């Protein structure tokens, strides 16, 4: 039984809206191409209820899911069952606008009528840069595209898969673009602080044997390559640190790697034992300069 | 275990739809303790604009309207009929025949007027509370859903109920019975038909009679009493008295037949299942299965007259 409850009414009509969409889908056959018009494509849900089932959501509201062919494609080419998706959205209200599902596996973020727009823009492209690199890519993994209606008012959702661990906890992140930025008197008070490129390398510092060194370069390069082929920018790179040692005051250090996709062990020669999980993120916007800049920039931190 | 909904129409690909979409939605709804006014006047609503998705069997516009569903579900219960079965009989496969047959035969699917959808709804609170105090037993109607279907901006009204007749059992004869001084007959036309429909002329014309014996008779004369005295207490009228007869002996050879021609338990059945079935008095001539059930009485020389009139007649059917 899914209650659907939530702090809010808008995640609760996200859960019902993954839920019926999801299961819409589990009827529709996989086909053995993505075709031009799945690109334009929507599904549109208008919910009408009178006097019944009002406990946990609204009576009336809207879920308008965005190419549900392609995301359904892209959720299988990450190599995400459709069954996990959904009960990770809907088992459990997602959390604390930038939401995580209550297993902290997927980010939902709301994002602007534009943001959509580009995101329709780049989607074949960018399917088709993930068929091309069998999904192994350090961009954004783009999980599904949702517009929501409640009380009349639309809500434009983005789910992608969560660059840090869902079970290890990070002890400094960081957001680097590879270009003045540093994190502010009041951004620096509270416990996960988000850090840029001055305060990490004026602090001096990533070690991540060669052989993950020349992978993580090597895809990094592609894909900036890419998205300045889009003509893309302003994009940053999360970096996570988990250090072990802190956790230890189920073992530590210990990670599913086909779960924490962007997880990466310190080397055995090196300095603190810790975990480290990187990913770019935020493409949906000088820019083959920004590449190279940016391209530069990731290279230098990794020993 | 993808589900298609193909239909040959699409209205069919929308009611399979629907009732397996609210099926499953009642499945996250919790079971009352009781139910509330409210839930008399309450309908579910959802609507469908698909855009270049999903396009094979569905439309990509429709809409699908559940009317009272927290009663119907009751209804569901109190009639023993599971929610997963009901959508199964529905979905698994297309109905077929405005009146449709879920593919195995179970439940009926009728088209109503939207005044027979208005009367649904007046005689609802009544007529469960019936049903409670008789827990299911009654010649009436189970009705087991109401909705309100939308393909091209054309609504259609069904009412689902459970079948009066055997949903494996063969019906060899059908009789629809008043007993209206006013003469009812079979039209030539209908005569001509593969199972007619007849009526009480021709019933009475044909000095058919129905033996049961004493225990069924009763039973089944006492379920009528209070059931018509039901309906007359509602203004309603008009209803009849669905009979079919199944003959054993005549099954088993058809039976016989169907096997030598492909190939190029008996006269018994399942109460639990088939509700309305009596077994003839072991002292009949002919070994037969008879259904027996109160029909159409979605419709508002009285009503109290009525029920007596139709009381004695039907009483005089049997022996
Ligand atoms: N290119 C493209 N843009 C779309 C499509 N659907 C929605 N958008 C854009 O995304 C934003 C949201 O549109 P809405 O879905 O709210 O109608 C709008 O800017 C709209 O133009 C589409 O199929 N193709
Ligand atoms: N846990 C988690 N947080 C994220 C992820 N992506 C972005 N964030 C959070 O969002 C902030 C960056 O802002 P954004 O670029 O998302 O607007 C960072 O402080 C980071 O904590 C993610 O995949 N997982
Ligand atoms: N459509 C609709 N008809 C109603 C409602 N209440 C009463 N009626 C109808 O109004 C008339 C009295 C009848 O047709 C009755 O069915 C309602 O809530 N909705
Ligand atoms: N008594 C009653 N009648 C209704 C209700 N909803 C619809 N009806 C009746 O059923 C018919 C169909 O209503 P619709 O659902 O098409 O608006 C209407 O003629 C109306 O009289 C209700 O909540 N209560
Ligand atoms: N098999 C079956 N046939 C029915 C049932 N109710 C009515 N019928 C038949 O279907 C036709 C339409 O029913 P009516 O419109 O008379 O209620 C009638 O000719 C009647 O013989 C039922 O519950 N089961």
């Amino acid at each position: 039984v899914k209650l659907f409850r939530a702090s809010e009414p808008i995640l609760s009509v996200l859960m019902w809206g993954v839920n019926h969409t999801i299961n819409e889908l589990s009827n529709v056959p996989v086909p053995v191409m993505l075709m031009p018009d799945d690109f334009k494509a929507y599904s549109k849900i208008k919910v009408d209820n009178h006097l019944f089932n009002k406990e946990n959501l609204p009576s009336r509201f809207k879920f308008k899911e965005y190419c549900p062919m392609v995301f359904r494609n892209l959720r299988e080419r990450f190599g995400i069952d459709d069954q996990d998706y959904q009960n990770s959205v809907t088992r459990s209200a997602p959390i604390n606008r930038f939401l995580t599902t209550y297993d902290r596996r997927f980010v939902i973020k709301t994002v602007s009528s534009e943001d959509v727009a580009e995101m329709h823009n780049i989607l074949k492209k960018y399917h088709q840069f993930i068929v091309e690199c069998h999904g192994n890519t350090l961009l954004p993994q783009f999980l599904g595209m949702y517009r929501l209606t409640v009380d009349g008012v639309e809500t434009y959702m983005v789910v992608t898969r969560n660059v840090l661990s869902h079970r290890l906890t990070v002890h400094r992140k960081y957001d680097l673009k590879g270009s003045a930025r540093e994190a502010s008197d009041k951004e620096k008070a509270k416990d996960l602080p988000t850090f840029k490129d001055n305060d990490f390398l004026n602090e001096g510092k990533l070690h991540v044997g060669e052989e993950s060194k020349k992978n993580f370069l090597e895809k990094l390069k592609r894909d900036v390559e890419f998205l300045a082929q889009l003509k893309i920018m302003d994009y940053s790179l999360l970096v996570g640190i988990h250090d072990v040692d802190r956790a230890e005051q189920f073992g530590p250090g210990e990670f599913d790697p086909s779960v924490d996709v962007y997880a990466m062990k310190s080397h055995e020669s090196s300095p603190k034992k810790e975990v480290y999980f990187m990913a770019i993120i935020d493409i949906l916007t000088n820019p083959e300069q920004y590449s190279k800049r940016f391209n530069e920039f990731m290279s230098n931190i990794l020993t």
